[PDB]
């Protein structure tokens, strides 16, 4: 049973352990927004559940050579991070925030 995650405030499946991906020889990724906030992200080749809100942005990328968008649990609203692309290897990811994620068994 790789482990699911969910939406930490509604419970929605977004992603699945067996779906980490390493970016940097890490899935983890320890990181701060351009106002020195903290988020520790999660890297997934694939998620489900998220809707993408706005156009991507080169500026600011933790993960070179990718434009990212912000991803928002499509049930509730929740900022729970952003959708990579435009890079190779792989040509698109998701990079989302641990502690908005809730991990837990399958159904
Ligand atoms: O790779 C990326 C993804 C997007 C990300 N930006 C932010 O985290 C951001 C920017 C301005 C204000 C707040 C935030 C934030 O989501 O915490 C950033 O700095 N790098
Ligand atoms: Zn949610």
């Amino acid at each position: 049973g790789a482990s699911i995650f969910r939406c930490r405030q509604c419970g929605q499946t977004i992603s699945r352990r067996d779906w980490l991906l390493p970016m940097g020889g890490d899935h983890e990724h320890v990181v701060f927004n351009p106002h020195g906030y903290i988020h520790r992200v999660w890297c997934f080749s694939l998620a489900q559940g998220l809707n993408l809100i706005g156009r991507p942005s080169g500026e600011f990328s933790w993960f070179k050579g990718y434009d990212w968008t912000v991803a928002q649990c499509g049930q509730c609203g929740s900022h729970l991070g952003w959708h990579y692309e435009g890079g190779s290897q792989p040509q698109t990811f998701f990079g989302l925030i641990k502690d908005r994620l809730a991990e837990g068994p399958a159904d």
